[PDB]
């Protein structure tokens, strides 16, 4: 397991998202499936030109499972995936930019609705959980893990779970006031109000 400091920028936008006091928490699922969508629009793009890109699977969607004996809410994709590389630098490298944006519109007036709009959206889901933990799996790397809290780090390691194929899942450990997000009617609430469109099918697991 190696542990990493976020850049400061990350870590001052995590703690706006922890410590803000803002009701409207529920685009935490909005943001996390448009991440899904995009990641499949590449792998999909990608395997026009190199089919066997679909080796790993050929189906493109996302899946939502709810666990209330984990108090878990997993928003699973079978996109594009992330190697070490993504998770450590890469994408961290291009989220500092859209960082500093949205800091300096939430200041303008701007709300944290809007996140989106800075491809930060992925850290929206600090509204609803105390940790977050990202299992993924692009073509020609390994399967992570990576893990945070926040606290300034954040933890990857190789993945000896369930392999996936390719893809990502993020398991939202949720906090103790905010298990409404296990429920079916308020998932599907959520998704019909803000998600109606996406080019991909979503299924909402049912719990056992
Ligand atoms: C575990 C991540 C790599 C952390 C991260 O920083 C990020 C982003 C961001 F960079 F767009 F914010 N999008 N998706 C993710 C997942």
């Amino acid at each position: 397991v190696e542990t990493f400091a976020f850049q400061a920028e990350i870590a001052q936008l995590m703690s706006l998202i922890i410590n803000t006091f803002y009701s409207n928490k529920e685009i935490f699922l909005r943001e996390l499936i448009s991440n899904s969508s995009d990641a499949l629009d590449k792998i999909r793009y990608e395997s026009l030109t190199d089919p066997s890109k679909l080796d790993s699977g050929k189906e493109l969607h996302i899946n939502l499972i709810p666990n209330k004996q984990d108090r878990t809410l997993t928003i699973v994709d079978t996109g594009i995936g992330m190697t070490k590389a993504d998770l450590i630098n890469n994408l961290g490298t291009i989220a500092k930019s859209g960082t500093k944006a949205f800091m300096e519109a939430l200041q303008a007036g701007a709300d944290i609705s809007m996140i989106g709009q800075f491809g930060v959206g992925f850290y929206s889901a600090y509204l609803v959980a105390e940790k977050v933990t990202v299992i993924t799996k692009h073509n020609d790397d390994e399967q992570y893990a990576w893990e945070s809290s926040a606290g300034g780090s954040f933890t990857v390691r190789t993945d000896t779970g369930e392999p996936m194929g390719r893809g990502t899942k993020v398991i939202l450990h949720l906090k103790e006031d905010q298990t409404e997000y296990l429920e079916e009617r308020r998932i599907k609430e959520i998704v019909k109000k803000h998600s109606q469109f996406i080019g991909y099918p979503i299924t909402l697991f049912v719990e056992k």
